[PDB]
């Protein structure tokens, strides 16, 4: 967990700016990641680039670059009452991160579609305006923790919403009453008049009310939580959702798991390799309601990605052919599954038994 | 910086993979808590992350963080047949225990704070250091979605209403989606645990996680875990200092004394007052016109860490002022004028009190 310094030359900030960069720990140029900014970095840097190599090792989370600003100053990241908008020193640091820093990044590196914005307290705020951008979403991922709000400007965000966003667009807000008791009713105040108005089908919407709860320790749970639904998509198929979401359906079984994975790389802008457990799902409830058609799709969708080199995608097929009664077929194409490798329970010891089976008649 | 090392084990009879965390600005000039971590190849990162980061906003002290490395299945398994740590779980139990803690304390000056954070199974074995009847290893007992028997509820629940020499702070949580085996588990255990009423020496909380998943719900029970453990650590706030303190009549400079011995209590570590708790003591003295804790708060001060400014002399003089003799206050003013400014007490306005007295 490298998190490498450097300074950036800013035309719009007039200086120098110290921003750091954590980069994952197999890094090729052949994939891309997701981008995630961080305003508070000085702070929240630390933990948010520990919580997502942990979801990463959980399989939860795709492989992410994470880019953090340090220690910006109170007048860059403040939206000034009077205004309502982000003005003069403000408008700059906001325009910086889009028009300079993003840029800098996805030219450095192969960033995916998915670019995200986490802050706290006034830029917490700031971040928000990142919705009303003109001409296309900088940030499809919007994490504002402990906003020090303006309660008047809700209702323009809440027209933001309604109108929604070409793809997706997370937005997570999180506060804390503890101590907070001003900038905590503020928040609220600001909260209700953005969700006045019903919320576009484009946008998943978060507001998390933390009672009883310290604001720094309801900060670290806001990153938890907002990291965990963000890219809920990306994780791996339970048993419950097999059970459930799977089990119970007679066909489309295959269009379940080639969705999911559509889904991923639509909204996580990555390309996921099907895992070993999320096919097997698949394959499993395939047989359970006898769907063969949902068989030949999956054996040349896991011969297109990953498996080309395994035995499974002409075992897959070879038990195609035998269900829908070609003998002749499902011979040559067990023997042709013979020849690669050995996975999971596909062996060459179970490969000739259907071969056994099939010459015997 | 988390530098990882091996170590060698007499009752593992082998190498354990293991990290250790030392707090930037280090010195042993001051003793810091341990914390263990048992599943470090996870829960690592996160733990020395969040303690960092509490730190930072002064909620928490310093902390020495260290962590063994991908534990055998074996080893942090509590088997249902017997309900108690055995053999391999045994051994690994009692190497945390009587070997890398005191390693530990050998190499750093560790205080009288020691904690273990564990999830799974070592979650669940994490439990047992309540058990032990010498001493106890760890005041911080932390299990994150724990692999439970509901059966050992009763037994733990005994423990709890004993109670323990000084304190013991308890965090269980745990996540219901797509753990629903496990989870049921969980809730019937802690239903056994809880029974029996909580002895005062015992922190316990246990916080169910509803709708969330497993390895979410273990990141927020970290945040939650550290922030109320060291909930006296942190700073005197607004609401705090307008209901605590500026309703008392009387006994106002106790409230603070009492706050930093419960600091060195609880967490072993002697914390420097810091100005903004020095500075709602002082203010809330003087709305309740209490002279006694003046006093009281000049020495207080003058013991820890503001020896060298004129803080100390000047809180005095003030007292001297109110209790009616000028004779002590001008003397204890001219000697609050040799030591340095701090804040708003300065030789000037020190000056205007001395030549107020030397009018009169």
């Amino acid at each position: 967990a490298q998190v490498i310094s450097e300074t950036f030359s800013s035309g719009r900030l007039n200086r120098k700016q110290k921003i750091g960069i954590y980069k994952p720990e197999k890094y090729t140029d052949r994939q891309a990641y997701p981008l995630i900014v961080v305003l508070n970095a000085e702070t929240l840097m630390e933990p948010v680039v520990s919580m997502v190599r942990y979801y990463e090792q959980f399989g939860e989370m795709p492989k992410c670059i994470v880019v953090g600003v340090y220690e910006p100053k109170q007048e860059d990241v403040t939206v000034v009452e009077e205004v309502g908008r982000p003005i003069n020193e403000s408008a700059r640091f906001f325009e910086f991160v889009s028009a300079e820093l993003v840029p800098y990044i996805q030219g450095k590196y192969p960033i995916a579609d998915l670019k995200g914005v986490i802050a706290s307290e006034e830029a917490g705020f700031l971040a928000n305006y990142y919705m009303l951008a003109e001409k296309k979403p900088t940030f499809n991922m919007i994490v504002s923790l402990n906003p020090v709000a303006l309660p008047r400007m809700g209702e323009e965000f809440s027209h933001a919403l309604a109108a929604g966003v070409p793809n997706r667009l997370f937005y997570y807000m999180a506060t804390a009453d503890v101590e907070n008791k001003v900038v905590y009713d503020k928040a609220i105040q600001f909260e209700r008049a953005m969700r006045s108005a019903p919320v576009h089908e484009s946008v998943e919407y978060h507001f998390v009310d933390f009672k009883g709860s310290s604001v720094n320790a309801a900060k670290l749970q806001g990153i938890a939580q907002a990291l965990d639904m963000c890219f809920d998509i990306y994780k791996p198929i339970g048993g419950k959702e097999f059970k459930t979401q799977m089990e119970t359906l007679e066909t489309g079984i295959y269009e379940y798991l080639e969705n999911k994975y559509n889904t991923i790389y639509k909204q996580l802008g990555v390309k996921k390799v099907p895992i070993l457990n999320d096919v097997m799902a698949t394959y499993t409830a395939i047989n359970s309601s006898q769907d063969w058609e949902s068989l030949k799709k999956l054996a040349k969708y896991v011969e297109s990605n990953g498996y080309l080199k395994t035995a499974m995608p002409n075992f897959f097929l070879a038990e195609y052919y035998e269900k829908i009664g070609d003998d002749k077929k499902a011979l040559k194409t067990y023997q042709k599954a013979y020849t690669e490798p050995n996975i999971d329970f596909i062996t060459g010891d179970l490969i000739n038994e259907r071969i056994t089976h099939l010459q015997a008649t």
